């Protein structure tokens, strides 16, 4: 609500689309973000006004631990550069988490294995993997109050392809003539009370299929997909989000591959 300062950018062309070649808004009106889409100076300087704390959880278990050095040295040189980061790493090796120098303003906390905790320290949660590495920008452009992102393997594909729980005895289950987009269970986000609004509704449904019998194919992932499509996203992230070179290489419509698996 503070006010922006003077700022000197060039003037938005209203006749002129930011990018042809893609869907830059979903049908609910939520953007989604490509590269070419926001002028970060903007945004940066209206989170900042608003003293913007981000927390980024992920969870490293067993041999995974291995992946936590390159992802917070990469997650320092990528992920919300300038704004306040808390990193939660919830892991069964409390002593094997590497020490990683942070910037100014970042702290890591690490958690063995409490939910009130997020909604007195951070605005904002991102929900990822540790097994992968930032290569491009990520910052505050993907802020929102629930945020999906599109998944590599079929943001090109018709809905039939997507592999959306296909049977009627799982609550995660999508119907052929049903759904948006294909969603990461392994990116998403939003404000604290969103974020635990989505993983409380899926750890429900996914007690619902146990009780049943059934397991959804995709498992987190299919009940993620189906919130979303019952809870529209106010934003979606574009395949730069998450990719995978080494399977899917370099098309020209990504212009920056940001977050990726690591080989
Ligand atoms: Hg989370
Ligand atoms: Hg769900
Ligand atoms: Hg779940
Ligand atoms: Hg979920």
């Amino acid at each position: 609500m503070v006010s922006l300062p003077r700022m000197v950018y060039p003037q938005p062309k209203v006749l002129t689309p930011c990018r042809k070649d893609v869907l830059v808004v979903t049908p609910w009106l939520a953007p989604i973000v490509w590269e070419g889409t926001f002028n970060i100076d903007i945004l940066n300087e209206q989170f900042r006004l608003q003293n913007t704390t981000i927390g980024l959880t992920v969870f490293a278990i067993k041999k995974y631990v291995a992946f936590l050095k390159l992802f917070l040295e990469t997650a320092e040189k990528h992920f919300m550069v300038g704004h306040r980061v808390h990193y939660y790493v919830f892991t069964d090796q409390p002593a094997a988490v590497p020490r990683v120098t942070l910037g100014t303003g970042r702290q890591l906390s690490v958690l063995e294995v409490c939910e009130r905790r997020f909604l007195s320290e951070v605005d904002y949660l991102v929900c990822v993997d540790v097994d992968m590495e930032f290569r491009d920008h990520v910052g505050v452009e993907i802020l929102t109050p629930l945020f999906g992102t599109l998944h590599p393997g079929f943001y090109g594909s018709s809905r039939e392809a997507f592999t959306y729980e296909r049977r009627p005895q799982s609550q995660a289950y999508i119907p052929k003539d049903e759904g948006d987009f294909y969603y990461l269970g392994r990116f998403f986000g939003g404000s604290v009370q969103e974020v635990q609004r989505l993983t409380r509704a899926c750890h429900q449904a996914m007690m619902v299929d146990q009780a049943n019998g059934i397991e959804a194919v995709w498992h987190d992932e299919s009940h993620l997909n189906k919130y979303l499509l019952r809870h529209k996203p106010t934003k979606v992230l574009s395949p730069e989000y998450l990719w995978d070179q080494q399977l899917l290489g370099w098309p020209a419509v990504l212009r920056k591959l940001r977050f990726t698996a690591v080989p």
